């Protein structure tokens, strides 16, 4: 089940920057 | 070590919200 835990929080990691990426791109797009 | 992991998930979550919540009112300012 660790293992599980440690697959979750890399993966919320990854899509949380994702989202930053995206932030990146809206908020460039503004102007 | 149970309760560590799962506090990073709990936080990470909670982060993920928020990020998700500032996108929504970006799209709405810049028409997507």
């Amino acid at each position: 089940r660790m293992k599980q835990l440690e697959d979750k929080i890399e993966e919320l990691l990854s899509k949380n920057y994702h989202l930053e990426n995206e932030i990146a791109r809206l908020k460039k797009l503004v102007g």
